[PDB]
């Protein structure tokens, strides 16, 4: 507490008053409260510094533990997928899919999964520049080969240079960077990552959108020929599905505030990825 | 119509999914919208799909 | 704002500190800063509350 001032009575007359919160009196007979140490806030006593809250989307949580073990089952299925399709290779259908654009999708199909979880746990630099790029450049080459399905791997490799090179100026230019916000909560600190480039992360999801509506064209334009199991039905259902997830996603980032604003994008990718695996494979 | 009945049954189950984490951690209007635009999307879906 | 004590010093000299948020001092000379009603906050400059 602080000692008051009853006016008209000399100064050795005084009235107690509690100390406000971010203040704490640790003396006897104090005149002022002082303020906490930055990174500090007072106790419910209001006599001692307890430190502030540092507050991210943990491993502990179950959340966490939830969206890990989809990761992880994602992982399983691409492995298990990939092995069937060497193990049973020269086959009629595997060698009538080709196999080497198979496997390359593959590929980036468990990229696609892995790049997911850059975003739990507490954001460190070098995860935040890794954030957005890992996804972009390993869905872009998904979309690619399976557009494209020698002078395949020449086609399929030049929108992912192009996803490269505008990742880089992004990187170049302007790269994000952690942040300790406090201004959400006067008692929690919250570390987030700062996309220091928005054009470049609008750029990056309009191209990649823009290969989505490309090949969900080109799907279903020849929606009824039934060549390799016909698999053009199942292309456009997959670009259906991308679509869904992500006009659906633009609500849910908007709507979400706090930490679990993360756990979005980790569900959000992990369905896309799903669904193209799935009515691929 | 089993196409149909698949999509309806996966963009119901697709928002509502998506929508968990607003509703873990909002408090004010928004919680009202995330309701209304739930349902009106599950709605429009099952609609769309079915007639 | 409000008076503030001096150690050591007669009644008639203090110093003059800001009220905190949800109170207020609407008067010159002021030793308490007061509490805003019930449903009320203090302005940015505390010199009131409004609703
Ligand atoms: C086309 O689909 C995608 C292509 C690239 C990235 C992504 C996901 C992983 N992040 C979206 C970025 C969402 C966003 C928008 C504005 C401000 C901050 C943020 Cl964070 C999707
Ligand atoms: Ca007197
Ligand atoms: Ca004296």
């Amino acid at each position: 507490t602080r000692k008051g001032i009853i006016e008209g009575e000399p100064t050795c007359c005084f009235e107690c008053v509690e100390c406000p919160d971010g203040e704490y009196s640790d003396e006897t007979d104090a005149s002022a409260c002082n303020k906490c140490p930055d990174d500090f806030w007072s106790n419910e006593n209001h006599t001692s510094c307890i430190a502030k809250e540092i507050e991210f989307l943990s491993w502990t949580e179950p959340f966490g533990i939830a969206l890990t073990l989809f990761a992880v089952l994602g992982i399983f299925l691409t492995a298990f997928v990939l092995g069937v399709f060497i193990k049973f290779r020269n086959t009629p259908i595997v060698k009538a899919t080709n196999r080497e654009l198979s496997y390359l999708l593959l590929f980036s199909l468990l990229c696609c999964f892995s790049s997911s979880l850059f975003f739990i746990g507490e954001p460190q630099d070098w995860t935040c520049r890794l954030r957005q790029p890992a996804f972009g450049i390993s869905f872009v080459l998904c979309i690619s080969c399976i557009l494209v399905k020698n002078l395949q791997f020449l086609l399929v490799f030049l929108c992912t240079f192009m996803q490269i090179v505008i990742c880089v100026i992004w990187l170049y230019t302007a790269p994000p960077s952690s942040y300790r916000n406090q201004e959400l909560e006067d008692e929690i600190i919250f570390i987030t990552c700062h996309e220091g480039s928005l054009m470049a992360l609008g750029f990056l999801i309009g191209y990649t959108c823009l290969l989505a509506a490309i090949c969900f064209f080109f799907a279903f334009k020849s929606r009824k020929l039934p060549e390799n199991f016909n698999e053009a039905k199942f292309i456009t259902f997959s670009m259906l599905i991308f679509f869904i997830v992500w006009i659906s996603f633009i609500p849910a980032y908007a709507s979400t505030y706090g930490k679990f604003v993360s756990a979005v994008e980790v569900i959000a990718i992990l369905a896309a990825s799903f669904g193209l695996l799935a009515c691929i494979f």
